[PDB]
């Protein structure tokens, strides 16, 4: 199946301004694990899609393959259809951590 529909060109090595990881975590809510309460491939935008006080602590980007447990909820502006204010906590797991750049930067 060789089609890639996303264009990506992140390089190996550690986390850079706005980047994107790979990580795998399983957390709840409200003391219960919604929809999302479970992740393994969860691809993160470093400085894109709004790196939250949460994301942004465990998921930095500097541990490839690493585990650790933080809190996480989206604000009332990021209301995605799929995760829109999701006030929750996870145990998140580090893992690809390069430095993508779809726009190009000038």
């Amino acid at each position: 199946g060789s089609h890639m529909q996303a264009t990506w060109k992140e390089k190996d090595g550690a986390v850079e301004a706005e980047d994107r990881v790979t990580i795998d975590f399983t957390g709840s809510v409200d003391g219960e694990e919604f929809e999302g309460g479970k992740a393994s491939d969860f691809v993160l935008a470093m400085g894109q899609g709004r790196m939250i006080p949460g994301f942004e602590d465990g998921i930095k980007g500097h541990k490839a393959g690493e585990e650790f447990t933080i809190d996480v909820t989206f604000p009332e502006e990021y209301h995605a259809e799929n995760l829109k204010g999701k006030a929750a906590k996870f145990a998140i797991n580090l893992k690809k951590v390069e430095e993508r750049e779809l726009p190009e930067l000038t």
